[PDB]
């Protein structure tokens, strides 16, 4: 009677948010050549077990940045999520908190970061978004201050952003009533929705990579990247994990699979610091890999929010038990005990 | 005017059952990847005839574990078949003896090792199903002692067991008349279908595989592997005869395809003992294949059912002779007369 | 308003004929996977054109065994193709005839060696279909005596014939009226349709190969290889010509495209004699290839008898030069004046 | 409210012109094998972009033979696009010009030479179209003279033209009032439509390549390679620009796609002269793979008349600017700051 597939939320959700809503959530460049290609991606790595082995015990438990995230999936930073159910941002930190994980949040938020953290106690993590003029971002790197949001999510693959089809013939209505609370509205001094869409800088480069450090610490990810050309480059200019994607397959199409890309990327910067792959992960069964190619935890995007928006704070509460749920099978079945014994020395990819 | 395709029943059988036991018996886990990867599996290794030869006699005939199993072809270990068909396991045992081969019963059985040998004369395995206390399995162990199960398909690969969707949406009520008869009901001293949901140990090892070995002889086989780490393992640990398998893709999903994961597996243990894969295998153009790679004899699994919960003892017996009788073509339309002449020197397989 | 598709056909002359008819026409062995992988078999090589050349005149002109076959496509022995329009056979001899190529015909023929060649003027072959008593045979093989069928296209991979499903359900009545001419009915001394399927030696040999040679000369093919092993044996038991086949993939199946396997197949036997692959070819686009391989002319099978069936002597008569006017755009567009100049240098293949 | 998708046109442009006129514009060679070969060609090449740095201005800015073409994609000489909106040619002209790039016209155009070019100032070239007397060529060659077509698009790939299938069914009815105008009508001295369907020469060689060069300067591309043995032969015959093609997959059917044989064919002909494939190119996503690949600049087809047919010089405005606005993500978000810092060092390409 209860039903079970972590997506199967996709289409349920599908019917209950108004187009925008659902093709803001479930769009793609263009061709959307890459939104497959970030599933069926996963399929070219086969399994590779090894039996007859103790497995009464195992181990999901984490430390990324030297913290226990409880077990090793974490939350990618979704836009405007109260859209989709006037609460989320809100319950997605209070889901994870009771979920012993991490609730990122972008700066293209609903809920604003004074208002979330009423929430109260548990590991969160926010999206950093550089603007034109550095005065209003200066403050709100800041503004996560002694509050802890423990890293930034700083996104190095958003300049100009990506072609989403869907949108621009189903124009997107930023809903009236509903505001982007965590700037909600700034200016110099002489808005909301298109202030937002009314700041960045295209030019966002490891020498501004350079001031962020001297306005904070909070450890400064690398988002955006599918390359092993600004991964060595990501340990020579100060910094600690990685976020390797493609953005949901949102900014650019028919850049590799952040799985496939991964290989180079983790391979390339060894040792230094620890990546971390947010990108078509949608089972505990493909999570496994993405750790298995050497990405010590991973976060999860779309999966989230068609969950909220189908049921309340239960909604992402089961898309974190049923993929927790998923990698006690995973880890049992091809004999390991924990994180420490998997790695891709125990297994097969396609292209290899 | 008579059908002949050896899975047309699929689908007739399919019509025949309660969805859950359809289900039961076509699941495969969440996903179900390897579910087709089991039979377009077989199709990337291309046929290399050689012709111009005497074909008047072939020979199928078998001698597995120093028993005639009169042609290469064998039953694998389903559960309760009884639910199809209110005889299945009983009919299964005799049909296979009309058909001289094997009758391989698991402990999810719906007959009961008393209750099928009443069937009569004809060669027989069982598989075993270690559990948290071993005084019940020491005695089922022991159980197909002189009576006759010479060997004991000890499944490696089911300490939790695979997650086929289905099941848990439309909950599989185990058929409250119907009983597993071969536990039926144990207990220690102070039940049914969730006895055996009530019993196993996740931790069976290489060291309980020791164990085993001072209460039994009964050549004990290796059932669940696609790797060559737990091959040579094999045979570092006293054994003979290797079940190689993915569990009909219901364990672990994204595991290799027997036929496809074979090579490795064969080629690890070489000589010591021989090798038999239990999967994916629907028509003897397929068999061969597997015999090629190098496993001497092959069983089968779905494709036995879907016949007698079709057509009585009359469905698997076709199930054997539309086999057995497609041997025949493949053997003599490639150039053997016989077994020996088989090998993978004799053909082309994509991979390579 | 005339319609242009060299197969287009097969659909028409579909409806044309009953169940039967078309499916002992339009069947392969069992799962019939080499079916289509014989035509998405040529979509693997890749052209290779030359530009900026002379093509006012061409040639397609052969000299097949010492034959100008007007043109490179030569016609493949289908079985009773008199059952799909009553003539055919008959009618096939006089089109290739004002068609100038060869009309082969197999010894599962409806009209016979006496009956047909009264059609007059041509080059033909004739399929040899050795049998249990080499009487009979031996009578046959001398019968397409000095009337001239110039080769005799032993057929070495039709020992125990391939399993084509459908015939076998929808009984394959062998119209009443209708007969097999070629023996129409012969018995020792003490009947038709099922002496034909009353007689074979599933025990050919390279031995009886021997034989055949001493009751003939008539260019001794050999139809029915995909590898090298009996293809330098092939030269080493004295012969020309090779008729690479699979047997419109109705005998074995999952072997190999004619196409696919040619390259081990010419490169084998070197300059000693030419070999011709008789499947899967319905284009001159197509045809090109097969030639670049290596295989000095091919023959054509199915596409013959969907046009006999479909409209008369004009059937194929359109089948011939549409596929004639067919080659005369792939060897002008490619850069080459004739044949001489084609060959595998000349272009790309997939596998490669 | 407004739809962007550069061949949504396409499907639409589809119900608005008669069978005819689409499957003029919408053929390929029998087959058309290569058509959907033509897109799903540039999905095996997956990008590689280089983060976190300015890109506050980009540049598409060419210089192609001398030449600022404004941006770097170019449109590739469609037949009689007058059918197709009574204007076209004479539209697309102006239309480019005010997109300040060329407007590429063929020999087999509704609008004069004479006709178009009083659409007024911008860069265009002309398709030469050689036949079996050189006197109508000769002055034809001449004719865009100071007048300025630049260069002459001589295309090598069509003596004996492409047998798309469409057009010999619903045969070509070339509409009895609109005329091809370049020619419009010629003959020696003792017709239109089948004057130009009644002249040509099959023969058209590099010998002859020899003579339009004393009668002409204006650049002599090479339209019509897919190897790179007419490419080196390119620069030993005095030219500069290549039109590597395939004819919109219009003349030969299993020719490699423009962007999958272009690395041999730039890579043969190196720093000698630039290449230009005009091919499949249909979204500056790909646009930039060519140009990745070492073709400098790129051409323009049925994307263009999909578009005049669609709505007026507003059709294919969009489809310059969609386009443009298109290279524009692209080359930002790979990290380039204009086309000198492209090439295919900058990705990964499947084959390879
Ligand atoms: C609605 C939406 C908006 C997004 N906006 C941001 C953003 O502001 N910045 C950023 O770096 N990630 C953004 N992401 C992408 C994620 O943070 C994350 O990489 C992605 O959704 C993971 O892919 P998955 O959905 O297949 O798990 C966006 C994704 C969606 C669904
Ligand atoms: C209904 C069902 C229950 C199964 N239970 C067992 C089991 O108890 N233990 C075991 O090792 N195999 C079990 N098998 C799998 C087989 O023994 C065998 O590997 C498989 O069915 C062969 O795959 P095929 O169905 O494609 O031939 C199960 C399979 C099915 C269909
Ligand atoms: C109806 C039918 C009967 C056949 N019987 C024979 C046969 O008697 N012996 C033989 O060697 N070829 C036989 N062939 C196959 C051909 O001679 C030839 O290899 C084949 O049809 C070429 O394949 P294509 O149909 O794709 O051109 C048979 C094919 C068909 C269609
Ligand atoms: C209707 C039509 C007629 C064509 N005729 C010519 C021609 O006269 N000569 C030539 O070299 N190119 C001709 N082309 C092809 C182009 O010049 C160009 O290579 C092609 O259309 C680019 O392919 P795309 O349509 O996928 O962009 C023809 C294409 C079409 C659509």
């Amino acid at each position: 009677m209860e039903i079970t597939n972590v997506n199967e939320y996709e289409a349920i959700a599908k019917q209950k948010l108004p187009k925008m809503v659902y093709d803001f959530y479930a769009s793609g460049a263009e061709d959307q050549w890459t939104l497959a290609e970030n599933r069926n991606a996963f399929s070219r790595i086969l399994f590779r077990p090894r039996i007859l082995i103790d497995v009464t015990n195992i181990d999901m438990t984490t430390t990324i940045l030297g913290f226990k995230i409880s077990m090793p999936i974490m939350i990618a930073p979704t836009a405007m999520q109260k859209m989709a159910h006037p609460e989320g941002e809100y319950a997605t930190a209070r889901a994870a908190s009771a979920a012993g994980t991490i609730m990122t949040l972008s700066s293209w938020a609903t809920s604003s970061v004074e208002e979330v953290a009423s929430t109260g106690p548990g590991i969160r993590f926010f999206q950093l978004y550089v603007y034109k003029d550095r005065n209003v971002v200066a403050q709100l790197v800041r503004r996560a201050e002694r509050a802890g949001f423990k890293a930034i999510a700083l996104t190095v693959d958003t300049p100009r952003l990506g072609r989403r089809e869907a949108d621009i013939k189903n124009r997107f209505v930023l809903p009236p009533f509903l505001t982007l609370k965590n700037f909600e509205g700034i200016d110099l001094g002489k808005g909301l929705s298109s202030y937002v869409a009314g700041q960045i800088d295209r030019s966002l480069s490891w020498k501004d990579v350079a001031w962020l450090q001297t306005i904070t610490s909070l450890p400064i990810l690398v988002k955006g990247v599918i390359t092993a050309e600004d991964a060595r480059l990501a340990v020579q200019h100060g910094a600690a994990g990685i976020i390797v994607s493609n953005h949901g397959a949102r900014q650019l199409d028919y850049v590799p699979a952040t799985i496939m890309a991964l290989e180079e990327v983790v391979k390339a910067a060894q040792g230094r610091i620890p990546v971390f792959l947010d990108g078509g992960v949608r089972r505990g069964t493909d999570v496994f890999k993405a750790l298995a190619l050497g990405a010590a935890g991973v976060f999860i995007g779309r999966p989230v929010v068609f969950s909220l928006a189908a049921e309340g704070e239960a909604g992402v509460k089961k898309v974190l038990q049923m993929m927790r749920d998923e990698f006690e099978l995973t880890m049992a079945l091809s004999g390991c005990r924990s994180l420490k014994e998997i790695s891709r020395s125990h297994i097969a990819a396609d292209w290899d």
